[PDB]
DNA sequence: GCTCTACTCATCA
DNA sequence: GTGATGACGTAGAG
């Protein structure tokens, strides 16, 4: 029986993380480790990691799950990305957490001026 | 036989203006009235009339002729629009020739700022 | 804590 | 006198 890669105990994987994101992780372990497994909206990815629309629209770069827009089914679909992929791309791009914060620090300044 | 709408004499229409732009205009009248019949590139339409990419990209709005990009076949194709259509849309948008010139006047100022 | 892009120019294509 | 768009961010519509 294949095991969850975090606990090595559960054998029933979370259907979203497994099927959409290709992660053999159980639902419990996913709540226990949001730092790796939380789902982020497109908008949160841009706020948190400073990724651009072109990066987040690239079908070849991230797995994504889509849902109806909660404000209205007639609006553009909500797009959910998994934190570990988004973060790994953001660290490659800005140079680790070290660099990402530099860019946070940067944007906060011009925020005033 | 049907006659050119500018001269009322010629019977063979310019192939581009007829087939692509639906104007029964002979080639000679087209050279004689560029103020209506000259063909403008996409970039020229933006420069001259302050039309935006969404307006010029709207397939339902203007007739267009496409050619190979003269800088390179591998670049984005060149797009040619006929001045009467582009001008008539621009006068509607900015308010005749008059409003258009105000927008010229306006844009030269912010240019001086920088 | 929703998404998409229009809102004047280098650069690349 | 070539075309398309991303680039300090973001309102507004959707
Ligand atoms: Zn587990
Ligand atoms: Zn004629």
């Amino acid at each position: 029986a294949p095991k969850c890669i975090e606990c090595h105990i559960n054998i029933e994987m979370d259907p979203v993380l497994h099927d959409v994101f290709k992660l053999q992780v159980c639902k419990q372990c996913s709540k226990e480790h949001p730092e790796k497994y939380a789902l982020l909206t497109k908008t949160e990815c841009k706020e948190d990691y400073f990724l651009t629309d072109p990066e987040l629209n690239d079908e070849d770069l991230f797995h994504r799950l889509e849902k109806p827009n909660p404000h209205s089914g007639t609006f553009a679909r909500m797009q959910l990305f998994v934190r570990c992929e988004v973060e790994a791309f953001a660290f490659k791009k800005w140079g680790g957490e070290e660099g990402l914060d530099e860019e946070w620090q940067r944007r906060e300044e011009g925020k005033a001026h």
